[PDB]
């Protein structure tokens, strides 16, 4: 063991080698795996590169290496950060949820780490205070980079949607995109999240925030529609939406609904009759997610067909009457949930960490790497 942990620490002090290979062969040279089924992956062929990285890290500050450990990490953020904001495309969901995985991994492995620390005797006080006052910090950066890449990720398949959810949605005629395109874009980020055996509250938390944006986006369309929103329209929007309702609830989700009102009462005013007062009390009711103000238009651009009247003036007069007395006790449009988030794993509980077993993907070329978690391996009987 004398001579294993000699090459071991020469392997570890020369980091400027060390984090080339991880910054490049590891942190760029990332094959995601697919993320489909009948190729059950576990959970060391989606944690690799974090499993590497806290072998690496324990064995840093097992020598006592702190120095060395910090210019490591530091190297690793700005790279996991780097990879994240330039994701586009086919690979933006696979890569964006491998990446939150893996720092969930490495951020639980820290935590583990730090409540050690603090609870297990273990070397003087003030190297201590150093030791503590280092792995702290430490945690607080990777509390940072878990809340960022998720609203960078969050925010970049927000504009994937926006592109295919207006025409979708609004404008799609089920009996340019169509709802098949919207639920094949959410089947997609279901089964990555499946596949990559991400915690089943973030999945909830993604698909929320999502069906709110498409909620918004979409009602907000609507109301500046001209000559448009008619009957027929009303029954192929709520046709259109219950597919993301009927959705929802095959995939896990009882909160789908909830996230949609806009659009399905929008559909329901167009459905359901306005030519009388009693018929726009009841309809207030039916429409509880929107304004006066929201209805005064949405019933103004009420499109008739031939053969259907007009809406009668006394009608539009009192609704108009409505919201001028709202306004009296005291935007039509929806503001979407853009950002900032709250990071779904924060508030969740940290994996916890039993020791792993060294692991490194036999298609990859990382030599002192591979040296690193080889030495770490032979003591191991």
């Amino acid at each position: 063991a004398t001579q294993i942990n000699e090459e071991l620490y020469r392997l570890l002090e020369d980091t400027e080698i060390l984090n080339q290979e991880i910054t490049e062969g590891l942190l760029k040279g990332f094959e995601v795996p697919d993320a489909g089924v009948a190729i059950q992956l576990s959970k060391r062929d989606v944690v690799y590169p974090a499993r590497i990285l806290i072998i690496v890290l324990s064995e840093m500050w097992r020598f006592g290496l702190t120095k060395q450990s910090e210019s490591f990490l530091a190297q690793v953020l700005t790279t996991i950060q780097k990879v994240v904001t330039q994701l586009k495309g086919n690979d933006l969901i696979p890569s964006g949820v491998f990446w939150l995985a893996n720092v969930r991994e490495l951020y639980s492995f820290v935590v583990f780490a730090l409540n050690s620390i603090l609870t297990e005797e273990t070397m003087t006080d003030e190297e201590y205070k150093e030791y503590v006052s280092l792995v702290t910090e430490l945690k607080d950066d990777f509390e940072a980079l878990s809340y960022n890449i998720y609203n960078i990720w969050l925010k970049k398949l927000q504009k994937q949607l926006q592109k295919k959810a207006i025409n979708a949605v609004v404008i799609s005629e089920s009996l340019e995109y169509t709802m098949d395109d919207i639920l094949t874009f959410f089947n997609s980020i279901y089964w990555c999240m499946k596949s990559f055996h991400i915690e089943n509250e973030v999945f909830h938390a993604v698909v929320t925030t999502l069906l709110n944006y498409v909620d918004a986006i979409c009602f907000n369309e609507l109301i500046m529609k001209r000559n448009f929103l008619s009957w027929k329209r009303g029954l192929q929007l709520n046709y259109n939406v219950t597919r993301l309702e009927e959705w929802c609830k095959t995939h896990g989700l009882t909160d789908g609904t909830e996230c949609l009102q806009h659009l399905i009462q929008t559909a329901k005013l167009l459905q359901v009759r306005k030519y009388t007062i009693e018929d726009i009390d009841i309809l207030r009711g039916i429409c509880y997610s929107l304004t006066p103000a929201q209805l005064q238009k949405l019933i103004s651009q009420y499109q008739v067909a031939d053969y259907e009247s007009p809406i009668p003036q006394e009608i539009l007069r009192y609704v108009a009457d409505i919201v001028k007395k709202e306004a009296a006790l005291s935007s039509i449009f929806i503001t979407p949930e853009t950002g900032p988030f709250t990071d779904p794993f924060s508030l969740i509980k940290t994996r916890k960490f039993d020791q792993v077993e060294a692991y490194i993907p036999a298609w990859l070329s990382l030599p002192s790497t591979k040296r690193i978690v080889d030495l770490v391996a032979q003591q191991v009987v």
